[PDB]
């Protein structure tokens, strides 16, 4: 085979996103408690807390929390090696500054981890994906205050002791790079949780917030290996390279700066220093940061093992906009479509070849072990009165992806950990809080109004991905 | 009230031995490749002769005689205000067939005495170790540096420079432009690169691979005793960079780019990480490509990383995936690449992008977080004196202008780390790839035709005054 031997096929999930019983067992409020139900060109309202009238999808998302024993019998079923799922911050410490965690939320995870384990599918752990205690963000502001960093420095301690011999694979931050795009609410509330008000330099506080975020995974990856040295700590960005539309010297310019600006959080994690150009644009922009000599001593001693990342899309980027005279990245705005691609029905272009791109740019920057920690596509999916979803199109595309990152492996070189698809059992939307935008190989009775059995079903891609797993790669 | 770029940042101009110095055979110099080339045209190439041959113009001979200039060379230098000087070390002035137990005196000091020259006028110098003018006895006896054992003898040659010269020269590189050879279609750059003389029926990439691997190794090497030596030496590597843009944003041209930019510039993540990027072990599977390749330089070569990434600018190429049966995108450089629609060029087709040195900049900056040095620049055109007895370069000016602008922005709003700029040919000479005297780089004309006939009669270019006020005033003035 072209994959190595333990190659670690999985699915990955979130917390939020699909464990339902969103107060079960003391559980606190979390940001993804208070934002309601959206859809493709509308945005998801972020509410003062628990409002009437409004919608709030991940309450009670798929009831996975009530469920678990039978799904993850399904993931082995297709035979997973490994499964990715993050520790609910709010299951641990409800508020966030508790003193001591909650016990019975620690024993959800003991049960869900020895569930996999039964199977032999290892977990793979995100410490914070979208999900900070709402505490924390009316009580202190969220990650714009540095004594959240101990806050979540007191989380992940808690977790790596009691799961020290359990998970080998472990995440600080989901996605850490999306605040990349501070001009709309989502990544910055969600990331970090901050809640924006008049006045405020959107960026000036995205830069804070990331940076203590950034100084609270090198002291987490620090505080993992000393418990248990042989613990695999990495960090986890959303890639989605950035292409210059033509080879105008400018669009170069253009793609090269906006890709350093996206990606500076990734050198940081693995060179443990932020780069030059960083601090140049945070003097141009009259931008302080709060970054003192210990910080500057963790980030150097807390680089990471390895990288995961997500992938669905890559952008093209041109210098159309004039007034940009010093080449910044407005997400916003300077991106333009790729000619040569199809899309989604969300419109998030669907190229393959980007992940041997990505793959072969994160080996060449940084030379560390590579982990797909997401990667899937979201449509709308029919019932067959067969009673199946036929989901080809879903299948061709994690197929395709496939087909690339072995090519990346096999002609490249890269070290590749795994390959965990996304969203592995339908589940509530990050982006939309959408219920038809189904990602999974398991088709869960549910809709975009919550109503439904709730019943769980394979889709034609169950067995298809079955047979992946099974053939190491060899039969797509 | 500072400038956007450091008090002691190092300007300077740069040239190589062969191409100015003569006197080929003064002092026991031995013949070297450039002594067996002949005269070419744009578009002829020069003539790799089988030893020197009656009846054939060798330019390299007596170029500019600077051999015997230098000290009033030296002194225009100090003229403009020279921060630093950058040449090359002539491998057959010191070794003339490269493999003798014991240096050349004559040669060592002839070298004492052009870095005691700068010196005196507080000129730094910036030499390079190998500039395409290794010992042609390499080449017959040995096979260049396809043998293993020729690894040592420039070792040893490195050794007696850094040993000489080791309170004198401050700044090192290794290996002229050693990615040229990149381009093994060609006989030129694996001829000068690595004293290659290829035959019918070679596997010419294969074989470029492995002098390229030995060289790796003996930079290195080189690295490692010129530090035992004395550890405040910055000693660097030296690569050309010619930045690869894909035509457009189609998946399959990007690819191109990437791993365009992976094959022509894998020397500088071993000069610089110490090991090869897996990608190119893979590559030498597909091919079947067998590179002699021992424990020992695994050792050395993580051993002997460079200080610095010294580097040449000139241009930026454009690729895509237009040719047809590349399955595994590998890179031909005489048939991948694509004029840029953007951009301009000289009149030897050299496209014109100062902006690509700001990109090139940021490319080295991002991969490798190491300092910088720009240690050639420049703009080879057609000069012709006017009837004030000068040339009137406002072409050369501006191109230069243009490069010097782009490269602040780097340092002063990108915060790369760049020691200095070196303009190439800063005095008028004999151009590499084409043999010519009529290329003109120079800040200062040197009479000189390309039948061989002229007074040799140095004097200022407009661009010399331009250059002198760019220095004074720390590029605050352009
Ligand atoms: O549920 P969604 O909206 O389809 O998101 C998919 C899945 O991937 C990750 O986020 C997806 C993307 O959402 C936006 O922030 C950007 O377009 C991207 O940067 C980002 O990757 C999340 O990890 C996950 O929770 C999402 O459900
Ligand atoms: O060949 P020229 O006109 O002298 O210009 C090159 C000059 O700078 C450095 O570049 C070498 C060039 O040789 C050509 O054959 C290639 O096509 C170019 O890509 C390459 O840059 C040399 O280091 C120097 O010796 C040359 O004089």
């Amino acid at each position: 085979s072209k994959l190595p031997e333990n190659f670690l096929w999985g699915g990955a999930v979130a917390a939020h996103q699909l464990e339902g019983g969103w107060q079960e067992g003391g559980k606190g409020i979390s940001v993804a408690d208070v934002m309601t139900a959206g859809r493709h060109g509308v945005a998801r309202e972020i509410t003062a807390g628990v409002l009437e009238g409004k919608y709030y999808p991940n309450h009670e998302a798929i009831d996975f929390y009530h469920h678990y024993k039978e799904d993850v019998k399904l993931f082995a079923e297709m035979g997973f090696k490994c499964f990715r799922t993050s520790i609910a911050w709010t299951r641990i410490f409800p508020k966030g500054d508790e003193a001591e965690p909650n016990e019975a939320g620690l024993q959800f995870y003991d049960d869900l981890f020895d569930e996999c384990l039964k199977y032999g599918i290892e977990p793979v752990v995100t410490l914070s994906h979208f999900e900070l205690p709402y505490h924390l963000v009316t009580e202190y502001g969220g990650f714009t205050n540095r004594k959240v960093i101990d806050f979540f420095v007191h989380f992940a301690e808690v977790c790596f002791r009691r799961y020290k011999d359990k998970v080998k694979y472990w995440m600080t931050f989901n996605e850490i790079n999306n605040q990349a795009n501070y001009q709309e609410d989502f990544a910055p509330f969600t990331n970090s949780g901050i809640v924006y008000k008049e006045g405020d330099d959107r960026e000036a506080i995205m830069y804070q917030a990331a940076h203590y975020e950034l100084v609270a995974s090198a002291r987490a990856v620090k505080i993992g290996h000393a418990i248990n040295p042989n613990l695999n700590i990495g960090c986890m960005v959303a890639m989605c390279p950035i292409y210059p539309a033509t080879c105008n010297p400018k669009d170069i310019l253009m793609a090269q700066k906006a890709m350093q600006k996206r990606y500076y959080f990734a050198d940081v994690h693995v060179h443990g220093f932020y780069p030059e150009h960083i601090f140049k644009y945070w003097e141009r922009k009259a931008i302080k940061v709060d970054f003192t000599e210990r910080d500057k001593k963790d980030l150097f001693e807390g680089t990471v093992d390895y990288i995961g990342f997500s992938y669905y899309m890559s952008f093209v980027i041109d210098a159309h906009r004039e007034n940009n005279p010093y080449y910044d990245y407005l997400e916003t705005e300077d991106l333009v479509k790729n000619p040569y691609v199809k899309a989604s029905d969300w419109d998030w272009q669907i190229d393959p070849q980007g992940l041997r791109y990505a793959l072969n740019w994160f080996t060449d920057m940084y030379h560390l072990p590579l982990f797909i920690v997401q990667n899937g596509f979201g449509a709308i999916d029919q019932v067959e009165a067969d009673g199946m979803v036929h989901d080809d199109y879903r299948i061709d595309y994690l197929g395709a992806h496939i087909k690339e990152m072995i090519k990346a492996v096999d002609e490249d070189g890269v070290e590749l950990m795994g390959y965990t698809p996304w969203g592995c059992i339908d589940l509530v939307s990050a982006g939309t809080g959408e219920m038809r935008k189904r990602y999974g190989f398991i088709y869960v009775d549910k809709d975009d109004e919550g109503k439904g059995t709730l019943k769980r079903s394979p889709k034609l891609s169950f067995n298809w991905y079955k047979e992946v797993i099974a053939s190491n790669g060899d039969d797509i």
